[PDB]
Parts: structure tokens; sequence; C-alpha cells
């Protein structure tokens, strides 16, 4: 991939948005589940998010089982 | 897999650290390659990092594709 880190972060944000839509959830619903502000979820879907917050969002979508496979050892 | 988001971020920090060590790189050298501050790398290895910065660190370690195991591509 010949892409900047910020552009790839935006692509990951889009994947998070798609995962959410596939689960028929709104940003407000994801925020309520994770116990965070709706604005924080909105920002995450733009690629602007802290790692622990992103993980909390993913846990709200039941999408953290793959993380065991991320740079493991 | 019953763990908190904070704990999991810290576990990812430790994985970033061991990926770096396996490549014989220092924190200073990763920062240099990625064009960021040393302290930013130090904090990332403790699990304190923004998504774009984590990606830049992965790119410095030639592990960019691993991001697809953090959030896979999604169909409609």
């Amino acid at each position: 991939k010949h892409v900047t880190a910020a552009a790839l972060a935006e692509e990951i944000g889009d994947r998070l948005k798609q995962a959410r839509l596939n689960r028929d959830l709104t940003q407000s619903e994801v925020a309520e589940i994770a116990g965070i502000a709706r604005k924080t979820v909105l920002n995450a879907e733009k690629g602007k998010v802290q790692l622990d917050i992103m993980i909390a969002i993913l846990m709200a979508l039941d999408l953290t089982e793959q993380i065991d496979l991320f740079i493991p050892k």
C-alpha cells in the first residue's frame, strides 16, 4: 500500500462505520453501549481515535476476537 | 476472552515493543523512520497511542498489512 498513515487511518474508520451499519446500530447506540460520547464514535469513524477507545468501540460491536491475531506473540 | 479495553490496549503496546525488538530496532530508530517523537513511540508501547500514529509505527516496522487483523475489510 503506498498510502499515508492518516489516509490508512481514514480507511480503517470507514471499516468501523461499515461494521456498525452491518449490525444495524446508530453511532448513539454504539456510544451508549461503550459508555462514551457520541462525538467520540463519530471521530473514530473518521480515523481520529485513541487505541483504548477504539477497542471499546470494537467490543461494543462484538468485533474484538480478531485482535488475538494482530501482531501476536 | 474476558478483558477490558485498557488491558487490551496495553497488550497491543507490548506486542508493538516485541515486534520492534525482533527487528533489532530501538525506540529512537522507529521514531526516526516514522518521522515522529521518541516519546510518542515510548507511549505507544504502553498502549497510549492514536490510530494514525500506531499505523505509522507499523509502517516503520514493515507491518502495515497487520492493520487488516485489527479491523478487517467489511462487505456491505
